[PDB]
């Protein structure tokens, strides 16, 4: 099976432990099949694709380094990803849209660009991670021409399928965290046109878009105990959702997040951690080492987890609390409620080894092509947690 391992390069210039520098990124290649650089954008002046971070993917040849990994390691397939929802510009909020829509003119200016990208710097293939509107967050008619969309995005795929044919350079698309399915992937019409999709089916509910309640945010199954979860909001929904449409189960990828979505309690949140959660406050204070409100590292939280030699601490430094539901269905809680000293509260939704493990053992029943991990920079690289160096990308491996 596939393991194909994204890397978000802004990790490179992350400070301190979050730093993820050239040598610690090839430790995870004996266990990657593919690896996968995000991510690059699109400008919003012509919307061409470009590198997010010229100075270092380009100038610094961090594009090059990593390709040139392949001299290494023989069959390692090395992507680069396009969007990722890491092309985050406030200035040009419709921009994948717009390129959908665009004239003839722009969406090859777009194809162009991308194919340069791809062959200049010694990639294999690209991964287009397409940034579509989202499903709309449930609180307390997002896209009028989807269909439209649906159409102009199948036309886009096989321009730019036909931008690769002739280097034999892959395609893959990613199906990104609440992309609906339904609303833009002509399922049937993408087989003859890419080589592998990745379902990132994580982050179903996040502080940034659920910021009111706490649920499972990547769980198998539909977890029945959650009250008035939507029903497509599990891996199980999303996977047979492709297989019902006709797309062979071995060109998907299962998606399994290394970080997880931590959510800020309050008083009235309870005291008990299985969700859903309520009156929540958005995201929970970040990270020392990811410093992203309402995300934690798989180090990060694993540092906070109770033992018996940490049982002493109190207050705002009591440890978390562990809620593992053995059915193995829905993935890992680690939480902490407001209560008396304890004025910081947090609700973390994450999986570690064993809970991806379940996730590959899943994709291994599905028959799957394999599994797609966001990202590196967020697995325990370092070793922090059992000493280990990547563990949950090895626990996947195990069990493809
Ligand atoms: C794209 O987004 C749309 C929503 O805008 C989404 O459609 C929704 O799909 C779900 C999943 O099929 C539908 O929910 C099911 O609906 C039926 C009928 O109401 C229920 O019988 C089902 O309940 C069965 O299963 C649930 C869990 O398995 C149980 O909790 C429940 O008790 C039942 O046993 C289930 O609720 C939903 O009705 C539509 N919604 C709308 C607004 O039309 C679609 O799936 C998304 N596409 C993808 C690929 O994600």
């Amino acid at each position: 099976s596939n393991l194909v391992c994204y890397y978000d390069s802004s990790s490179y210039t992350r400070e301190g432990l979050g730093k993820l520098l050239n040598p610690d990124l090839e430790i995870a290649l004996q266990f990657c099949s593919h690896l996968v650089y995000g991510y690059a954008g699109l400008r919003g002046e012509n919307l061409q694709a470009y590198s997010m971070n010229e100075n270092l993917d380009i100038y610094k040849h961090q594009f090059s380094e990593v390709t040139s990994l392949k001299r290494k390691y023989p069959h390692l397939k090395v992507l680069l990803s396009v969007g990722g929802d890491h092309d985050i510009d406030p200035d040009h909020p419709n921009k994948y849209i717009d390129l959908l829509e665009g004239e003839k003119v722009r969406q090859i200016g777009f194809i162009r660009s991308a194919y340069e990208l791809v062959k200049t710097y010694g990639f294999d293939g690209l991964d287009l991670a397409y940034q579509f509107p989202k499903n709309k967050p449930r609180k307390v008619i997002v896209d009028p021409h989807a269909a439209l969309h649906k159409e102009q995005f199948t036309a886009l795929v096989r321009d730019v399928k036909d931008s690769l044919r002739a280097d034999g350079f892959l395609l893959s698309l990613t199906v990104l965290p609440n992309v609906n399915s339904t609303w833009y992937f002509d399922i049937p019409a993408l087989n003859g046109l890419v080589d592998f999709v990745n379902l990132a089916t994580f982050d179903f509910l996040t502080p940034a878009r659920n910021p009111e309640e706490a649920d499972y945010s990547a769980p198998i199954y539909h977890p029945d105990g959650s009250k008035d979860r939507l029903a497509h909001l599990n891996a199980d929904f999303q996977v047979e959702y492709w297989l019902s449409q006709g797309f062979p189960s071995n060109k998907i990828n299962l998606g399994v997040a290394t970080y997880g979505n931590a959510w800020k309690l309050t008083k009235d949140s309870g005291l008990e951690g299985v969700p859903v959660v309520p009156e929540t406050s958005g995201p929970a204070p970040e990270g020392f080492q990811s410093q992203k409100p309402g995300l934690l590292s798989y180090a990060e939280i694993c540092g906070k987890l109770s033992n018996p030699q940490n049982q002493f601490l109190k207050g705002n430094e009591s440890p978390l609390r562990r809620v593992s539901d053995p059915t193995k269905r829905f993935g890992g809680i680690a939480y902490r409620p407001v209560d008396g000293q304890i004025t910081e509260g947090i609700w973390v939704s994450y999986d570690d080894p064993d809970s991806a493990s379940n996730k590959a053992a899943y994709a291994r029943v599905k028959n799957l092509g394999g599994v797609a991990l966001f990202d590196l920079s967020y697995d325990d690289f370092r070793g922090q947690c059992s000493g280990d160096k990547y563990p949950i990308l090895r626990a996947i491996k195990y069990r493809l």
